[PDB]
């Protein structure tokens, strides 16, 4: 384990998030379960080469870091939300998560560094 990891993520957020409304949306009107569902979706293509995470992420994700193409920069342990942290150490660089739960919503992470 380094200090620290660099991670992009996709966000999804749903009505029942911490925060409800995102930069793409004034609010979060799908259902958890739709929520699942979408990043499920996103993990087929992704698995498939039907579509590219970062680009995925620039458009759809419900983080401020779609501007970024879903780059969260370098983190340590202790400043993400627990699940999101202990999954982002657990990828080697270059692997993508499944879905991973925060109170904010859901994930897909891909480590970078
Ligand atoms: O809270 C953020 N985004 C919130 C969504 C939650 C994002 C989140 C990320 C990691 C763990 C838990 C939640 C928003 O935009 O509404 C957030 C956090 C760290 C960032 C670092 C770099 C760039 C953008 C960032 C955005």
């Amino acid at each position: 384990e380094p200090a620290r990891v660099r991670c992009s993520h996709l966000l999804v957020k749903h009505s029942q998030s911490r925060r409800p409304s995102s930069w793409r949306q004034e609010q979060i009107t799908r259902t958890q379960e739709e929520a699942l569902e979408l990043i499920n979706g996103y993990i087929q293509k992704i698995k498939s080469g039907e579509e590219d995470f970062e680009s995925l992420a620039s458009q759809f994700s419900d983080c401020s870091s779609a501007k970024a193409r879903g780059d969260l920069g370098a983190f340590s342990r202790g400043q993400m939300q627990k699940p999101f942290e202990d999954a982002s150490f657990a990828l080697r660089t270059g692997e993508m998560s499944g879905p991973v739960f925060t109170d904010s919503g859901i994930h897909i992470i891909l480590r970078t560094e």
